[PDB]
RNA sequence: GAGACUUGGGCAAUGUGACUGCUGAUCAGCAGUCACAUUGCCCAAGUCUCUU
RNA sequence: GAGACUUGGGCAAUGUGACUGCUGAUCAGCAGUCACAUUGCCCAAGUCUCUU
């Protein structure tokens, strides 16, 4: 899996104020795989959790 | 070689646990220096007025 | 000399400004290093099947 981490501006431009200090990462599949589209994630602080 | 099992070897992927340094950001607490400002003590110094 | 005026300078208390350094906390992040797990691939032979 390709996993694309989202800056702060694409985060509340897509989320809320919360998506302010807390990360927000995307995951992003191969056409060859059966998900030709994205996935994102909880508005959470640390990359590692 | 393949199908499967037995053992071993090779590679890879990903994850987990621990350690040593390296910086980042924010916040509090402390010291020192320089400068400006207020008025006064204030003498130097020139000008000017009075006058010495 | 008095006073006006100005430059020269320290001193006086007091005010504010700018800079560096010092200890202390949290969070994040980096580069290393060891230890364990699963998955997948390959190969070897043990066993047999299939095929050259």
């Amino acid at each position: 899996p390709w996993f694309h981490v989202l800056q702060e501006d694409e985060r509340d431009r897509i989320f809320g104020v919360s998506a302010k200090g807390k990360h927000v990462i995307s995951i992003n599949m191969p056409v060859n795989c059966m998900l030709r589209d994205t996935i994102y994630s909880d508005p959470m602080d640390n990359v590692k959790t």
